[PDB]
């Protein structure tokens, strides 16, 4: 019946067009039957033609009938397409579409046509066909919809053509793999059809929404643009991943395709936010693809060159895309960043291609408006903490996961720079985000993930050097290795911040999770010590030592492969298994730290900073008792146990004595970041430049902290001590990181960001730290037994002709020649003891001419060093009568010494606008072009003027980054200039503390013989400093006296000389003569100090005859009787000098205290001008040691109390001040404030019992 009605309606039998009512009735019946039937039943029964009769009936002249055959054919091909294309294999889809579309009744179906039926019909048509027939159909069908048929019908066919292109692009974009054979060329044909039909898509997407002709045109065109821009990137990625594996591809235009949809519009259209997001994910699709670099011996192939040109065009277009995005307003920009669209921007920051990286860094600068890269990254970490710290970790981790020969290289240079940017935006001690806020659950994970990511990137950069060294130059690899080493150092320097931010119990828990990423990058570190570079080995050694010390501190282990590689490298097995160029210092340093150096100083800081300075006792508040000197310590550790409280007590007495006479003004600090980092309450502040320059704020400088208005005399307030820990010279204001003590700090509740304090300074730790270093590293000296047992070299006697022979060489004495010859003969410690006028410095100078026929000569004050330098420079005579001249060097920091100073000798051998003009000029063109814009020709200019502003701004930032290269190469020249100077010099002179500098560990020095002058006027741990450098012969010369017998029999500072003198007094070269002092100036401090044994020189009364002693009041000796100021002595000294002037280098005025020294200098400079600063030497007793003048004016303030702080030092002060003159000594002071002291009372009694007293009004008595 169905076939009989088909035969009735067939054009084969009837040979005529049937009436349209029968046609529509028949196809409505077919629709009812097909709704009743099933697809499997259609394939089984209906397929076994009705389809050909449908094609014949599709040519009727009725609009309704043509609509029913179209709806029918849609239902047939949708319900089962396999039978549809099996039963119609004779007719192609081309002829199907042409036969349907050439019908004369189809035009009013279009005209009389919430999508229309034809759009869904063509969706079913495209989905019903295989991929291989997609292209040829399109070559008709789109050409028939867009062009041949071209207004509701025109809008309908335009919508239809957009639907075809969208359906084909979505079909190709949803595939799991595009094959390299026919698949790539049909994708290429579709993309060429998209490029050809681009203008119609542009006018389609430019339509206004809500229009009567917009039936879905704009959304379809937008989806077409999105899918085309995704498919271009996917095709390029597929082609790259094919030709990098040496596979056949085939023998497109991505730049033009990106450029067309760029140049359509981006501001001033609907959905520009969505277009920008789609373009950003499209450029995220291809973020780890790099151009091809040929090998050194090989050449580039043809296909790789063609791919390089194509990739050049594509990356230029992508860079123009990213540069165009910096015209949006900040509101939509921060909406785009905050909102999965930040990942392409952050990945563009890393990229190795120049255009994409420059465009991304400009976009990052434009979003936050912080016009600097590190400031931009800091502001991004401030606003978007977890999105940015996740995007950076993902973008870096995506590229450092595989180590092969196809690994990218140009991406590894700007990974380190961005890691440095994040680190100095995250851990700065004033602008650090980790010093300001507490961390929640998500931020902890973000910071942890960034830590693991950056250490993995450093490990990947170090590991694959060998596979990279076959295709690049030598200089880029050397500079790359140096940069990676410096980044590793900067990364490992900041682990305490992570431990005390990512958490006393949880501190160790957080620290244990910080040191796990550095353990992975350990074998890579212990492989770069084999190179022939001299700068890299220093940094690798430092990083290995710091990592191993921190790992052994917190209780863990090193990887076994790193230890095995280090073990098979520095041990003899007789040669080494791996040839190195290491020295003998690095080998010892490693072979130790692994299992003569500088120890840590972190318990000393807490022991001195847990103190209250206003304690009224004579002992420290903590438990530190002393008074035990056993003189025969047979062990270094018992020596350490004895001499550590002997160091703490000395520091306490120095602190109190410096609190008495501080002479420093206070300054105010404001807290910038409070944080319990590295166990101490490390507070930071920004001190102005003028205060830091005026007060000399260096590291190791000790200050007070108080809330009081005058922190030196308010003990009732809230206060503590601090040590300056790190000083950084910023632009103007110095950044100072004070360290505190959070174990009883009274200001600790009052500590708050924004709390202005008042701070005054006391002393420096440098000598105490050097004494600690000498105490701890005494265990590796070569003079162990002589230091511990206090045994000098034995005494022995010479013949009576060589003594006269050496006496007749330097014109010496029988006391000063036997010592010369004995110290020439034997080795070890030789002791020479004399009062302050014998000639001990004269003996030492003749020793140098005796020994040199290099040397280190040391003295505990600077004045004795200056005297030794001048005497050793003036003239040297050998042991033949010959006048030679040796080379002199000063290892310190006077006028004549300034020409032989090591700091001056090293320094003497040592001695942007174009880019700024381009950036200012290029910014002027952007202002004119943008206001003129708000068309095609203009947009090419505004895209090419703005790329040079990206290019110049990259060159401006690269100018600042080049300063690190100039700063490093300055340092290797300094270590080589220093080492040359240290070998040309014949004699070298320094202080006891200055010779133990930290800079002599990395240099090559060996001083086999040390000479110490004034060895008995210093603490015992000071003379143990310049003995580390292989010294095996030391000569100790000094003065074991300067204390009276009632005071000689404290114990915290005696000497090294005094212990040996009390242990072995039989072998000490005594010098009993004197050769400067008049018999009065030699007769009173004799009987006070030297028990009538200091005998005067031959006929010295006649030698000391200068006129002035013609007056009894102005003789060689006369005592004058008049809060460490005492202006009365200032007026009396002024009157005495005025009297002597009324009646060059021979007049000196001496005060024992710094405040009266300041008053003396102020008053004298006042009315006697500035010429008396050099005429009369104004210095204390601590700056006048070892020297002499003809006339001296001594003015002491007042006697310290007997049981109080001081006393011993004031007695030593008085005895230094008394015996500095050769002709005249004039002592001043009042009687009432001086009779409290015992020895001043003995002095004033000796003054009366020999007519040496002047009392009453001196000012009337002088006139
Ligand atoms: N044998 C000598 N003959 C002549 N003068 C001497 C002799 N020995 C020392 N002097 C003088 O004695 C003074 C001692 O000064 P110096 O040696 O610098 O201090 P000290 O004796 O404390 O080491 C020198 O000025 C020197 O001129």
């Amino acid at each position: 019946r169905l076939a009989d009605q088909i035969v009735s309606l067939s054009f084969n039998r009837l040979q005529t067009l049937p009436p349209g009512q029968k046609i529509l009735r028949f196809w409505s019946g077919f629709l009812f039957i097909l709704h009743a039937l099933s697809e499997k039943q259609i394939i089984n029964s209906l397929r076994a033609s009705i389809y050909f009769l449908a094609l014949e009936h599709l040519g009727t002249n009725s609009d309704e009938a043509l609509a029913m055959v179209l709806r029918a054919l849609q239902e047939l091909m949708e319900k089962s397409s396999k039978a549809f294309w099996q039963a119609l294999e004779q007719v192609p889809p081309n002829q199907l579409v042409e036969e349907i579309f050439k019908s004369a009744a189809f035009r009013p179906l279009l005209n009389k046509s919430q999508v229309p039926a034809l759009a869904a019909w063509m969706r079913a048509l495209v989905r019903s066909l295989p991929s291989t027939s997609w292209s040829d159909l399109c070559e008709t069908s789109l050409r028939h919809l867009f062009e041949t048929f071209r207004q509701s019908g025109r809008a309908t066919c335009t919508l239809a053509g957009l639907v075809t292109l969208q359906q084909c692009l979505d079909g190709f974009l949803q595939q799991d793999s595009i094959d390299t054979g026919t698949g790539l060329i049909m994708v290429n044909q579709l993309l060429n059809r998209v490029v050809n039909y681009s203008e119609i898509i542009i006018r389609a997407a430019s339509l206004k929404p809500g229009d009567i002709y917009n039936v879905g045109i704009s959304k379809a065109a937008m989806a077409i643009i999105h899918s085309a821009l995704a498919l271009d990137a996917k095709a390029t990625e597929v082609e790259w991943a094919a030709l990098i594996a040496e596979k056949p591809v085939q023998d497109r235009d991505s730049g033009a395709l990106w450029e067309t949809f760029l140049e359509m519009l981006w501001a001033g259209q609907l959905g520009h936010f969505e277009l920008a997001k789609a373009m950003l994910m499209a450029t995220l699709r291809l973020r780890s693809i790099e151009q091809f670099i040929p090998k050194r011996k090989e050449q580039l192939k043809r296909e790789l060159d063609k791919f390089n040109k194509r990739y050049q065009q594509q990356t230029t277009a992508i860079g123009k895309m990213l540069n165009r995005l910096t015209d949006f307003e900040p509101e939509v920009l921060d909406k785009l960043c905050s909102d999965q669209t930040i990942h392409p921007i952050v990945s563009s920051l890393i990229h190795g291609e120049d255009a994409i990286r420059e465009a991304g860094f400009q976009l990052l600068k434009a979003i936050t408006s912080e016009s600097q890269p590190s400031d931009a990254v800091g502001r991004m970490l401030e606003v978007y903490f977890t999105p940015f710290l996740n995007a950076f970790s993902q973008a870096v981790d995506k590229l450092t996961a595989t180590k092969d020969a196809n690994s990218p290289w140009s991406h590894m240079i700007p990974i380190l720079k961005c890691s440095d940017f994040v680190l100095t935006g995250l851990c700065d001690p004033s602008s650090g985000q980790l010093r300001r806020k507490v961390l929640t659950t998500e931020e902890h994970a973000a910071v942890k993930r960034w830590w693991e990511c950056v250490w993995q990137a450093v490990d990947h950069s170090f590991r694959m050097m060998r596979i990279w060294h076959i295709k690049i130059d030598k200089k880029v690899m050397e500079d790359f290795c140096r940069d990676v080493m410096e980044l590793g150092n900067k990364l490992l320097a900041q682990d305490g911040v992570m431990a005390s931010s990512l958490a006393e119990d949880a501190i160790s828990k957080a620290m244990r999770e910080v040191l796990d990423p550095p353990r992975k990058c350990s074998y890579s570190l212990a492989d770069m010590l084999q190179l022939r570079d001299k700068y890299l080995v220093m940094g690798i050694i430092e990083t290995i030592k710091k990592l191993l010390s921190r790992l052994q501190e917190n209780e863990m282990n090193l990887p076994q492969r790193t230890r095995g590689h280090l073990d098979s490298m520095l041990k003899k097995t007789m040669d080494y298994l791996t040839k190195t160029n290491l020295t003998d210092v690095q080998r010892i340093e490693l072979l130790k730290a692994l299992g003569r150096l500088i120890p840590p100083m972190d318990v000393l800081h807490q022991a001195i900073l847990e103190w209250d300075i206003f304690h009224e006792g004579n002992d420290p508040p903590n438990g530190y008792r002393c008074g035990n000197v056993s003189d025969t310590y047979p062990d270094p550790y018992s020596y350490k146990q004895t001499f550590f409280p002997l160091l703490i007590n000395e520091a306490w007495r120095s602190f109190v004595t410096a609190k008495d006479e501080t002479t420093s003004k206070p300054f105010g600090i404001k807290v910038l970041s409070r944080m319990t980092v590295d166990k101490f309450m490390e507070v930071t502040a920004a001190v102005p430049a003028q205060i830091s320059k005026d007060r000399g704020l260096t590291e190791g400088d000790i200050v007070i902290i108080s809330k009081g208005e005058d922190p030196l005399n308010q003990p009732q307030e809230l206060h503590c001590l601090s040590r300056i820990w790190k000083t950084t010279y910023k632009k103007d204001t110095v950044e100072v990181v004070y360290r505190l003590n959070a174990k009883g700090n009274q200001i600790l509740p009052a500590l708050t960001p924004g709390s202005e304090f008042q701070v005054v300074k006391i002393t420096n730790m440098t000598t105490i730290e050097r004494e600690y270093a000498a105490l701890e590293s005494l265990q590796y000296y070569d003079l162990m037994d002589e230091i511990l047992k206090a045994q000098p070299s034995p005494m022995l006697t010479f013949g009576d002709e060589a003594i006269k022979a050496v006496m007749d060489n330097y014109q010496l004495n029988p006391g000063q020649a036997r010592a010369i010859l004995n110290a020439k003969e034997n080795d070890g410690f030789t002791l020479i003891q004399g009062p302050p006028g014998t000639g001990k410095t004269k003996t030492i100078v003749a020793m140098v001419g005796c020994l040199l026929t290099k040397l280190l000569v040391c003295a505990p004050s600077n004045a004795a060093v200056d005297e030794l330098v001048l005497r050793l420079k003036a003239g040297v005579k050998t042991m033949n009568g010959t006048f030679h001249k040796i080379e002199v060097l000063r290892l310190g920091r006077n006028a004549a010494v300034k020409d032989v100073t090591l700091d001056e000798l090293v320094k003497a051998r040592m001695d942007r606008d174009q880019l700024h003009k381009e950036a200012g000029e290029i910014k002027a063109k952007l202002a004119e072009i943008r206001p003129q814009l708000d068309a095609m020709k203009l947009q090419r200019e505004f895209d090419e003027l703005k790329r040079r502003q990206a290019h110049i701004g990259a060159k401006i930032d690269a100018d600042k980054a080049s300063g690190n290269t100039y700063a490093r190469e300055t340092e290797i020249k300094r270590r080589q200039i220093q080492q040359e100077i240290l070998d040309k010099a014949q004699v070298l002179c320094a202080t006891l503390s200055g010779s133990g500098h930290e800079m002599f560990k990395n240099l090559n020095v060996e001083f086999e013989t040390v000479i110490i002058d004034e060895a008995a006027q210093c603490v015992e741990l000071s003379a143990l400093i310049p003995l580390k450098y292989g010294c095996n012969k030391c000569i100790l010369v000094g003065d074991p006296k300067q204390l009276p017998p009632t005071v000689l029999s404290y114990g915290y500072d005696q000497s090294l000389f005094v212990r040996m003198q009390k242990n072995h007094p039989k072998d000490v070269h005594l010098l009993d003569m004197q050769y400067r002092m008049h018999p009065e100036i030699s007769r009173f401090p004799s009987k006070e100090f030297y028990e009538g044994l200091l005998q005067d020189g031959a006929d010295m009364a006649r030698l000391r005859l200068q006129p002035w002693h013609q007056s009894v009041l102005l003789g060689p000796y006369r005592f004058f009787d008049v809060s460490l100021v005492n202006e009365e002595e200032v007026k009396v000294a002024m009157q005495l000098y005025m009297r002597f002037r009324s009646d060059t280098g021979k007049i000196g005025i001496i005060t024992p205290y710094k405040a009266q020294l300041q008053r003396l200098r102020q008053k004298f400079v006042e009315r006697y001008g500035e010429s008396i600063t050099e005429q009369i030497e104004f210095n204390t007793t601590d700056a006048f040691q070892g020297r002499e003048c003809e006339i001296i004016i001594f003015s002491c303030v007042r006697a310290s109390p007997t049981g109080g702080i001081g006393f011993m030092t004031d007695i030593r002060r008085m005895n230094v001040g008394l015996t500095r003159a050769r002709s005249s000594l004039w002592i001043l002071g009042d009687s009432r404030a001086l009779v409290q002291g015992e020895f001043w009372a003995k002095l004033i009694e000796d003054a009366k019992q020999r007519d040496r007293y002047t009392n009453g009004n001196i000012m009337a008595l002088l006139s």
